């Protein structure tokens, strides 16, 4: 199991001023180390996340957070469940900040709550090194769903951070599940949300991506194919073709019209990621996938998502029989046998 530390600097919260934290299982015979950043949507005003805070709150407070957790999938520290990475160091940091990890504002006395989830990153990172991250060669941070945004929007501000604190090291990665999404035409919207909830969050994106789009646009940023040019670490995209939280903000749960749109979108997907060399995209209708216990049951062209991960790590030590970019051709759900029952 991993187990719980609350941050020791306290002024670091989760949304209702409780310390924010990270669960930890150390690998002392290991040099790699692996950080995953929780999803679970968002918040963008003062009613809607007190909503949350009555039915979701462990994701805006650490007032009841068990004192372990289990790693599975990409967490897990046993081969047969994880043949990626099984022997490193494994960290998972809670989402209780609502922001889609972009925050940094404290509560104060003209704010209810704290979004502070990059603030919390860094300082997760500043706590581990005293613990055996500064002898690290390689810091994957990885994420699911808003974590795989988050990924996204804090991987270069990690590796900067490595750099100006001495270590230069240290290889920092990410790895974005399910993070990856289009700002496309509805069935019958995130845009405006996100919109009000950087201003609400006093949200924060990668510097490059900000000078392209420049005052008032930095939404841009929050989606995948916008984001991603503008990136100097590796990152790995795995991303459903046919993810069922872009289809819940299309407005769609089979006739022409219908027909037409899915195809359409799965195009569109899949013509985002014809330039990522680090990719993996099943044409399946699911969510997430990464830390679920049968991640090692879905295949592309005949490889897994382990072992596309595998050939990624020896790419950056094409590679004969260990491909990296993964992407289905077929144009409906469940057209791939290997997608998830
Ligand atoms: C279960 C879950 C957590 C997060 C999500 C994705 N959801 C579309 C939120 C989002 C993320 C990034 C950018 C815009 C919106 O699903
Ligand atoms: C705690 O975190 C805050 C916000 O990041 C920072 O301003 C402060 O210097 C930190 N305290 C210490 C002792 O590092």
């Amino acid at each position: 199991d991993l187990r719980l530390h609350l941050l020791l600097n306290t002024s670091v919260t989760c949304n209702d001023g409780s310390p924010a934290g990270y669960y930890l299982k150390e690998s002392r015979g290991s040099r790699r180390w692996l950080l995953f950043l929780e999803g679970g949507w968002y918040c963008f005003n003062r009613e809607n996340c007190d909503s949350r805070y009555d039915t979701m709150r462990r994701l805006m407070s650490s007032r009841d957070w068990p004192r372990t957790r289990t790693g599975t999938g990409i967490l897990s520290s046993q081969p047969e469940e994880n043949p990626y990475w099984w022997n490193a160091n494994m960290v998972f940091i809670p989402y209780c900040s609502s922001d889609v990890w972009s925050g940094a504002s404290s509560k104060s006395e003209k704010n209810e709550y704290a979004f502070m989830g990059a603030l919390i990153i860094q300082e997760v990172v500043r706590e581990l090194l005293g613990r055996g991250l500064s002898g690290a060669k390689v810091l994957l941070l990885a994420g699911s769903s808003a974590g795989g945004t988050g990924v996204l929007l804090n991987v270069d501000r990690v590796a900067e951070q490595l750099e100006k604190l001495g270590y230069p090291a240290i290889q920092v990665r990410g790895l974005a599940d399910s993070g990856w999404f289009l700002d496309n035409k509805q069935y019958r919207a995130p845009t405006e949300a996100i919109r009000r909830g950087i201003r609400y969050w006093n949200g924060v994106v990668p510097e490059r991506c900000r000078r392209q789009f420049q005052e008032g646009e930095e939404w841009n940023c929050f989606f995948g194919y916008k984001v991603y040019p503008t990136l100097r670490s590796p990152v790995f995209v795995v991303q459903w073709l046919f993810d069922e939280a872009q289809l819940t903000v299309d407005n769609v749960h089979v006739q022409e019209g219908l027909r037409l749109y899915i195809q359409n979108l799965g195009r569109e997907l899949r013509h985002t990621l014809k330039d990522v060399p680090a990719s993996f995209a099943p044409a399946c209708l699911s969510h997430e996938i990464i830390i679920r216990s049968h991640w090692t049951d879905v295949q592309v062209k005949g490889t897994s998502l382990p072992r596309a991960l595998h050939c990624w790590d020896r790419s950056l030590h094409p590679l004969k029989g260990c491909p990296v970019h993964l992407v289905d051709s077929c144009p409906w759900p469940h057209c791939n046998p290997s997608c998830p029952t």
